[PDB]
């Protein structure tokens, strides 16, 4: 509406303070010695977390100019989380050091626009160095180590995650849920399973819980619900002839079908139970072909060349057995050929490489794992609900970190990789002196993540940093153990992607931010 | 809306004060000499309670940082109540001692994360120690003592509760209601009974108040309302031929069926009364099978290939007698075999262990006890509603305490068990000194519940503790009689579960709380 | 309701200050060394921009009289942006110099109406000089230079845009969208394409992702949607007789027509499917004739003398092949005479030349590019969301700058064109002295854009101005390299249209503003 | 109390370095690494034997300063109450 305007240094100073407030809050949660930050909620209970992205979202400042600086730095932490789900706190630290030094350079009389370019080119060069340093992380011990390091140095977290990734496979789906006990527990689901139970409670086969176990059953898929649509007798009768159980997947099954069905099942004529498809028409219809092909069956195209009666017994899918409860249906193993299993998976590859990425990929891969791999769920122990969210959150960070480490490798932790690369880029130069200073400023900022970790440990950041620089390769300081050695051998590893993303996201916002001459905001 | 941020010691001090305010409110109500807390309600007259959880829920501080501290400690008291329904005041005290000592350790210059690990390791060991100490409470005398101790040393409450648990059984359901008199009274329900009156007021078998007693009745169950679908008479007529009374359970019965029924019943041709099912769709339908199986009858499943007319006299269940009134229907005993009763109970086991837990188990166990055991209701006598709430509240706490004592045994009271276990753990060490101090801090905090009890009695908390520590096993100080002796022999018992839960819940929040470096809250 | 009135100098001073506030905020972003402006909003994330128009739109002042001045100057920046999309910051600067000097003239005892006439006369003469100075930009290198200069001396932007304009042609359409990747990308579309996908997913000719390729298809256009209006069989059969694929464009196609169509396409009867028309009746109907004429087909005018069945195979248009996916339909090349492609284009000239220009031209030219030229889409890379809009914003400025440069030619950059033309007009005299001063003032103001650029550089604007005036023709100062030379040789180019528009738009509003004797506004 | 007194000792060295515009934490760490009279001379920005270089304090002044500092400190540590004239 109405504006308050500041020029040059006055605008940058206020912006810097906003950045410092946001960043200082974020910094205390960086490292094994990192300490928790509590966010005030008026909803039910306060939240205490060591996750940098969560803290950044929450922070808004009373001073409009300072707030604007903080709001812009908020995004780098936000973007880092979006990319790999970890290193958000580290990214914020880099933004803090780049911005502070860059503004200082601007004060010196240098053109910030040139400074951005220096920084941006330095960043591009730094990224290439990170890729060189990055080494594959395919073994279980290394995966555990990244999980352990990511989840505030918890060895158990990394170990459990490593087992999960190993058992489910490369494309498997891993999730984390609240645990009943104080103990961390891993659950693995083998085969094809979904969240819909049986409409006919009455047909219970052996176990209670409403469990339905059909042995060598035929699977029926349809695009229409069945009411008085019981007319499918030659199809069901054919099944009746073989004396085999029938499993039905469709939009819905009505009381008429179930009433007659229950008696047929109860007298032993046919053991048949029906369960509703996954949900939305786009959702269930897409998911039907895979169940059909997996079981060797044929999907009934209601809207096309098929009808309720029209379909021979061979069109039905076959499975060893199924498990049905009120809320869930499990197929033990449908009998289908590998060419069909892979073919269903192969058509999925286009689906995998999708521009949408959010929503489409998450659900779609779940089908993929289920079709040929497996799905794993991790339970987290903790006496209280608040302890539980912190513990679970860190575990998720480790889960994301392992995913990042596998796909793009790992680099030495403790901030050593950024400080080590900075020495390498010492010879980088640009078009003019202002750019050269910008390049140098970016390198200078690289050091900061290392020293924050040490600072949070209540130890002199400068002492540790000087000895670390003096060292070679992966040599660095272990904050937790309070001693010096090879970071990789100690099991402290940062996934390369989070490290890279942190530096690129920090620099990207920082470069433009340092170039701000004029700030525009509302008056009180 | 901007946020207020505090760092380190300033945040921890404010947090501590919030904790102290909440804890001080709770502490005064701890022990035989515990004092009352009055909660102001604009609803009606103010409430007076000695229950710590009730007091904890109410407390919220003007200062946002202090409030945040209190809200976090509020949860330990709240969680304890949810778990066992007692020891909430004791749990809060442990949080008070743990946090005060822990923050002080942080002040010294130690990693809070390490202190928390020390505390957690000590807690895990403490819990295990409690299980060893826990002496089984399988007799009525011990149960009475735990009830009496829970009820702020009210002997009548404890004895009454023991009789209730004894009479109903292990899976029996015990509830407490406000009495219409000044005297405490126990009510026990035998056989199968439900909260539904009779549709036809007109037919009363003999006793007044709508009391219907059918002698050797046949019981009919249905999934249908009856209006102009009276055609079922061949079934009714068959019963008329028999000369036996008919009991009817269905979704509803209307005047056409009721009006014909009334005259047939009025002049003695048939003695038949109809009552509506338990309540909600699958809740009532779920409960129909047990009624019919218990009585040896068959449920007419509309939903299953059966019909209203289709049912023989033999299908109907048989009972010695039933009792009905305007709001209640009771069956003295159905003729059903034990293997079928157990089969119904066995199938209930899945129902027993379920994710829903809250409310589902409460209603589900009601069916369970009703099916083979008994249901007990306790009335509390008080002239005034305010006196009644305090008296009744303590009774419920005692009821929960007995349930906890039966399930997990008991430990010596007066906080002696926690202080006694602490001596055992004096030999517990972690990876480093910071953890060792955390361990030591937890052990130190164990003593506090004992001393708070003594403190409330106007006696030196430290001296009593020193003499109690010098004792063996269950030796301790009895606050009520002001002298030392064997706590178990004096009838002071703490259910193991409440003691265990108190320590675990208190420590879990306390550990996280001491690790707080930054607190964020809204501006004043 | 009530009004505040100010007279003479006080009114002008408040107006001037309002102008100065707006202009000072805008000036900071002018030049290679220009600096960013950050805008705060309650909707999403704060904006960082170097675009003067974006900054101008936001600014509104607390003082009603100052606001009135700022609002009037806001329009010159806005109008310039709307006219050419670039030079908005420079235009604002001219308004600043014109008004400052003009007001000074007002304070000199001069008639403002005459001063305005002098300004207007000087501007008319200046424009003609600009017309003479402009040299056509026809080579790729020069276009790249204008794009690069507009994009704040970013070489990649100029390179990418130069390739695009050359490839799409003069009437082709170039747009910019946010890119998925970090790097900038260019997409070029050949032939005729539209944004509506296929109704039948089942219909995939060969490649996956819903990709359909029909070889030598017959194209059908209709003004109706097919539900149960299935009959068109003799039309369909004729295509079947031919053995060629059929493409259908209409308001809609239903499942009944699609279901039979799917079966028809699978076995081998016909390879045929339909895609929905562009959108609104006038947009789709107006766009139907061109697709039919392009392919040599006839649009079925349900409205006119044509109906469903009434139309043989020859009526249908032809194309070499089409590309169909979920979101788009592409015609590779329709077979039609150029006597008709041009005819569709020729009627378009009235369509191209009209008052609406916004909405109408974008969509209409889009058709034009598709009909005879090419369409290019540019994707913008950036690590972060804030970087992405700044990068993208500048790219649009370059896109518009290149469009302006090709249409009207280019002039030397750095503001040298205006300073050089001012010397030329040094002998222009009006009716009287007051006008002569007004003229002289406009010439004086021309110099300012050059010096503002130098001022942001951290160098003395006056020293550069004196040296540049002393020089000849295109001689000027390069802010980026800090040295003098030939601006054209350097590659610093100003499209004539942005330069001309800036000067005329600034002057038009400025002349009126200096004329003010009294200002009326609401009370504070 | 012991730790408080031992690290309190560091303050004058660090103060010297701080005044000079040098990092006290860095200088002190290296000086600790050395032995005897070895240390950093703020005036010349060099490390070695401070006494040989030309920087030293009498033992009596160093001792007296340290003991007086501790003596006054202990009195403040033990001071429960203060009494003064109104503002
Ligand atoms: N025990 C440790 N010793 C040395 N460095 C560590 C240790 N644990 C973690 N780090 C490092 O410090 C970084 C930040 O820790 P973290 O809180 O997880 O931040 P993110 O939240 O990961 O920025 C890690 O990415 C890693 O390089
Ligand atoms: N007469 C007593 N003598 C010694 N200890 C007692 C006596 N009565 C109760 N206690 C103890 O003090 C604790 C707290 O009493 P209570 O008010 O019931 O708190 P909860 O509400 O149980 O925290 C008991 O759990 C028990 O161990
Ligand atoms: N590197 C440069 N050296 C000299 N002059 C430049 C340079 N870059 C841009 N200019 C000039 O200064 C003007 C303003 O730059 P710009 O920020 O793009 O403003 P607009 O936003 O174009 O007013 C340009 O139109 C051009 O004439
Ligand atoms: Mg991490
Ligand atoms: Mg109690
Ligand atoms: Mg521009």
């Amino acid at each position: 509406a109405a504006k308050d305007v500041k020029f040059g240094n006055d605008a940058r100073v206020k912006m810097l303070r906003g950045v410092n407030v946001l960043a200082d809050a974020v910094k205390v949660t960086l490292g094994p010695k990192g300490r928790n930050v509590v966010l005030d909620k008026s909803f039910g209970a306060p939240t205490i977390t060591k996750d940098g992205v969560s803290v950044a979202r929450e922070i808004e400042l009373e001073d409009k100019f300072e707030n604007m600086g903080a709001q812009m730095v908020k995004e780098v932490a936000s973007k880092a989380n979006d990319a790999a789900g970890d290193g958000t706190t580290t990214a914020t630290v880099l933004a803090q050091a780049i911005i502070t030094e860059g503004l200082k350079a601007v004060a010196a009389g240098m053109n910030p626009m040139d400074l951005k370019r220096g920084i941006d080119k330095a960043v591009t060069a730094a990224v290439e160095e990170l890729k060189a340093l990055s080494v594959p992380c395919s073994d279980s011990k290394a995966i555990a180590q990244v999980g352990t390091i990511s989840a505030n140095s918890d060895e158990t977290v990394g170990k459990l995650i490593a087992e999960a990734m190993d058992k489910v496979g490369k494309e498997g789906v891993i999730t984390v849920e609240d645990g009943t006990g104080l103990q961390d527990e891993l659950d693995v689901v083998e085969g094809m399973q979904f969240d819909r139970g049986y409409l006919s409670p009455y047909f219970i086969n052996k176990p209670e819980t409403g469990a339905v176990e059909l042995e060598s059953p035929f699977i029926l898929l349809a695009d229409k619900k069945i009411s008085n649509i019981r007319e499918m007798l030659p199809v069901l009768e054919a099944v009746a002839k073989a004396g085999k159980p029938l499993l039905i997947i469709a939009e819905d099954v009505e009381g008429e079908a179930l009433a007659t069905l229950v008696v047929n099942t109860m007298r032993g004529i046919v053991k048949v139970a029906a369960v509703k498809a996954p949900g939305f028409g786009d959702r269930r219809k897409a998911m039907l072909q895979d169940i059909a092909t997996l079981t060797g069956g044929t999907v009934i195209s209601e809207e096309i060349g098929m009808e309720l009666e029209k379909a021979t017994l061979e069109d039905l899918g076959q499975a060893k057995r199924v498990v049905i409860n009120k809320d869930t249906t499990t197929i033990i193993d449908g009998v289908g050929e590998e060419a069909a299993i892979q073919g269903r998976v192969a058509q999925i590859r286009q689906q995998i490489e999708e521009a949408t990425s959010d929503y489409d990929r998450e659900k779609l891969q779940e089908r993929v794992a289920k079709l040929a791999g497996g799905v794993a769920v991790i339970k987290v122990g903790a006496a209280t609900e608040v302890e539980m969210k912190e513990k679970k959150a860190r575990v998720e960070d480790a889960l994301h970190a392992t995913r990042a480490a596998v796909e793009e490798g790992v680099v030495a932790g403790g901030g050593v990789a950024l400080i080590r690369v900075a020495s390498k880029l010492a010879d980088l130069r640009g078009q003019n002196e202002d750019q050269n200073v910008g390049i140098k400023v970016a390198l200078r900022a690289m050091e900061a993540p290392l020293r924050q970790i040490v600072l949070n440990c209540g130890e002199e950041p400068s002492v540790v940093a000087n000895t670390v620089k003096g060292g070679d390769g992966n040599y660095g300081y272990n904050a937790a153990t309070e001693e010096y050695g090879n970071m990789i051998d100690m099991g402290i590893l940062d996934p390369t992607k989070v490290t890279r993303s942190a530096l690129q996201y920090a620099a990207s916002v920082a470069g433009l931010m340092i170039t701000t001459e004029c700030m525009v905001t509302d008056l009180p």
